[PDB]
């Protein structure tokens, strides 16, 4: 009886980015796949994702 109208609004989205330094930096990962962890000049930290 009723309408199945709309769409499912999705929230899993797909990124593309490209290598820009000061922009977004590239770098490859250690070796058990989690990258280092840093610090920044205040200690703070660099926060990275997964690319």
């Amino acid at each position: 009886t009723e309408k199945p109208r709309g769409y499912q609004m999705s929230t899993r989205l797909k990124i593309v980015t490209i290598h820009q330094e000061p922009f977004v930096y590239v770098k490859p990962t250690m070796s058990d796949g989690t990258c280092k962890e840093e610090f920044t000049v205040n200690g703070d930290p660099v926060k990275k994702v997964i690319c």
